[PDB]
């Protein structure tokens, strides 16, 4: 409490090789991140001035739009990740082009964790889910304890 | 590409005057120096046979030991300087006695460039800060847009 904190057992997380863009397939039911329904991706670049460079996308419903957010992820331990411009993330487990399961908290409310599971691809081959749950396991969380999103009005952006 | 290069607009630079102690404060986010955190310092010593002699010295995390590397500086343009015992690094801003800013690039990845923040001191005073800034301006970067390394458990050596 009083900081967010979230079990994971993940190490040897390097920030540069999750660069790409991940689609968010899955993630724990909440408030703000409601709407966004049909396409909801980050995307992480490598600026030349070795920042590394992260923009959120999401496809509100209303207001048939997109809303874009960019931030840079100015630091990184063994499995966590800060992001900038402030907020801490825990890396709970990914193989950097398949799945990628992350958490964190959201606002002061370090007491409601979320877990957000993404990919590369836009949806999960019941190999990787497999494997997703297998990871998710540990906490009591399962692929279908939590809220799947799509990814369609992804090219209308 | 397939060659490190760094923008740069320094010059004078003499690796005499850069002898002593350099504690690195802050540093771009990156895989290999991940674990290093709670002490960070190069060491440069000139011995009498003309050489410049380096030692790395950085507390592990997970070892609770310390990683102890040396190398000579065998040669050094206007505004750059090599390491050996091979890589070629840029001096992109230093007063010799307060703030250092080096930069390179990591393996043989050319495309990410690494930038380093050091200072004979365990931290900068918001005169500094100002500074380092003003430099790493031109380049796009921030003071807190990398990663912060704390210089304690250096004692421990």
């Amino acid at each position: 409490d009083d900081s967010c904190q979230i079990g994971t057992s993940f190490t040897g997380l390097d920030m540069t090789k999750y660069v790409g863009t991940w689609y968010e397939l899955f993630r724990t039911p909440n408030s703000d991140e409601e709407d966004f329904t049909n396409c909801e991706y980050d995307k992480y670049t490598l600026d030349e001035n070795g920042v590394i460079q992260v923009t959120s996308v999401a496809y509100t419903n209303s207001i048939r739009g997109f809303i874009t957010s960019t931030g840079t992820v100015p630091s990184w331990t063994e499995d966590t990740f800060d992001i900038a411009y402030s907020s801490t993330y825990f890396m709970v487990g990914t193989d950097y082009q398949t799945y990628s399961i992350v958490a964190g908290c959201l606002d002061n409310d370090y007491s409601r964790h979320l877990y957000w599971i993404a990919s590369h691809e836009t949806s999960f081959d019941d190999a990787t889910k497999a494997k997703v749950n297998e990871v998710l396991a540990p906490y009591n969380l399962s692929l279908d304890d939590m809220e799947p999103v799509d990814q369609s009005y992804c090219v209308q952006y």
